[PDB]
């Protein structure tokens, strides 16, 4: 089982960490699913569940405007930035969030959780013990080896995505429109959307620090007229100048799905 990610990990140069699972069998692979990673933009899915589980509790607050200044744009804000003159929604914040990493956005939505203590805080509501969030865009895409901070496991993001997509986690709707994000995600389509046939549903979350080679992809698919299976494919590098790789992390997930 184990052997086909080692190689693969050895021609990337770096760590590769797998976590799958099928929620109708519940046949599961594991390959350094335990190991921290840096989460970089895949944290923001969660994020995302946290304002909508937060949402349960504060009606209308999906639909309450948040109106910010030229001072809350950071790099990487392509949604954000558009709507600097009219202010954005929770919900459409949340979207951008999730289906395009949108750094502004996801700063704002922490805001009014709290910051990354407060998502962290919803992590451990849901009985996610490994999570942690500790860092504001951008700094916590720093992913600095041997640094805890900001960082989760495949499996741990795995449990956590089955209980907000499939469980009781989120309320009835909030579950649905979570669903609904991460099945348009526009950052994916290189990774584990790239590992399924074309003709399954998939919903997924990105992240790309940049550095240390470290990117990731967590997704849940719904293989035809089949129970739906849950991973999560995180990379990272000795070296800052060490390249990520889309391709890895495919084969990883085809490796991960090809196995259950
Ligand atoms: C999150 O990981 C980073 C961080 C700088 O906020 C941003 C950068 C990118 S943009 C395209 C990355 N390539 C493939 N996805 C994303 C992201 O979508 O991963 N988030």
């Amino acid at each position: 089982v184990a052997e086909p990610f080692a190689k693969l990990e050895q021609d990337f140069g770096g760590s590769i960490g797998v976590y799958a699972m099928d929620t109708g069998s519940g046949a599961t692979v594991s390959y350094r699913a335990e190991e921290r990673f840096p989460l970089c933009s895949s944290y923001k899915g969660f994020l995302a569940a946290a304002v909508l589980a937060r949402s349960q509790q504060q009606a209308g607050l999906l639909d309450t405007p948040i109106r910010y200044g030229k001072n809350a744009l950071v790099p990487w804000s392509p949604i954000s930035e558009k709507y600097l003159t009219t202010g954005m929604t929770v919900a459409e914040l949340s979207a951008a969030a999730v289906q395009y990493s949108d750094n502004a956005a996801a700063n704002l939505l922490l805001k009014e959780l709290g910051g990354p203590a407060g998502l962290t805080a919803f992590m451990r509501s849901i009985g996610d013990t490994t999570f942690r969030l500790d860092r504001w865009e951008l700094e916590l895409n720093s992913a600095i080896p041997g640094d805890a901070r900001d960082t989760s496991s495949p499996r741990a993001v795995t449990e956590s995505l089955q209980k907000l997509t499939l469980g009781s986690a989120l309320a009835a709707p909030q579950r649905q429109q979570f669903v609904d994000w991460l099945k348009g995600n526009t950052t994916g389509n290189h990774r584990i959307r790239a590992a399924v046939p074309a003709d399954w549903a998939v919903g997924d979350k990105t992240g790309t620090c940049g550095v240390y080679g470290t990117a990731n992809d967590y997704a849940v698919v719904w293989p035809t007229g089949r129970a739906p299976i849950v991973l999560a494919v995180y990379t990272r590098a000795p070296n800052k100048d060490d390249k990520h790789s889309e391709a890895v992390i495919a084969a990883a997930a085809r490796l991960a799905l090809e196995g259950l």
